[PDB]
């Protein structure tokens, strides 16, 4: 017969870059953390996705408008623990400032389109969330002792 025609061939798709990983942190030992550090805050904790209220402000209208877009709104928040000194009225007030600290800016930042209107919806609702635990339940313990 003829001597039949051959081809053939291969590729190198089989190599690349090392890529070993490295220590890509960042360290904060001065910090005086009283919480289970979080990332975002590194001194601070971060709580359970508990229901979010509905608190009435300006009208009706904003009501509504909460509650239609309560879908897009978080739903956990951040806080320091309690403490069983005078300071415990003192950190209540800010635990709930330290969820929207972060969160004016966290909204918009994932792709959102919050104003100051539609974040003061927010901080509102997780006000009267450290307030209730101060007397419901930091009461409770300071009324009746501990011993």
């Amino acid at each position: 017969g003829a001597m039949d025609p051959g081809q053939g061939g291969g590729t190198h798709s089989q190599w690349n870059k090392p890529s070993k990983p490295k220590t890509n942190m960042k360290h904060m030992a001065g910090a005086a953390a009283a919480g289970a550090v979080v990332g975002g805050l590194g001194g601070y904790m971060l709580g359970s996705a508990m229901s979010r209220p509905i608190i009435h402000f300006g009208s009706d209208y904003e009501d509504r408008y909460y509650r239609e877009n309560m879908h897009r709104y978080p739903n956990q928040v951040y806080y320091r623990p309690m403490d069983e000194y005078s300071n415990q009225n003192n950190f209540v007030h800010d635990c709930v400032n330290i969820t929207i600290k972060q969160h004016t800016v966290t909204t918009t930042t994932k792709g959102e389109n919050f104003t100051e209107t539609d974040v003061k919806m927010m901080e509102r609702v997780i006000e009267q969330m450290c307030i209730t635990q101060y007397e419901r339940e930091s009461q409770a313990y300071y009324q009746r002792g501990s011993s």
